[PDB]
């Protein structure tokens, strides 16, 4: 494009794993600059409820999702933050695991 300079990379290979109906793993490739944290934004990709946000320790290239509902996947948009500024985001859909339990009835 027009725009664009060698210092802020974005996340990429993003990966949603769904280990739990009620939590949902998501990792990703982090860059090789220095990033201070990763502006997380989960929501229903389906687009009825509002936008949530989740707090990360750069540190990581990885955060769990938890309160989070069953057969429903989620677009989860990532932002690597930076001293001068945060890059684009990442969205990634990943439905949800299935319910299943031992139950009475």
């Amino acid at each position: 494009g027009s725009s664009g300079s060698s210092g802020r990379s974005p996340p990429s290979n993003l990966a949603l794993a769904s280990e739990t109906p009620d939590s949902l793993q998501v990792s990703w490739t982090p860059p090789l600059g220095r990033v201070l944290h990763y502006w997380l934004t989960y929501a229903p990709a389906s687009g009825l409820g509002p936008e949530k946000s989740v707090s990360v320790p750069g540190a990581r290239s990885h955060v769990t999702l938890p309160d989070l509902q069953a057969a429903t996947k989620y677009r989860v948009l990532v932002s690597a933050i930076y001293a001068a500024g945060r890059s684009e985001a990442v969205s990634a859909t990943g439905q949800t695991a299935c319910p299943s339990g031992p139950s009475s009835g």
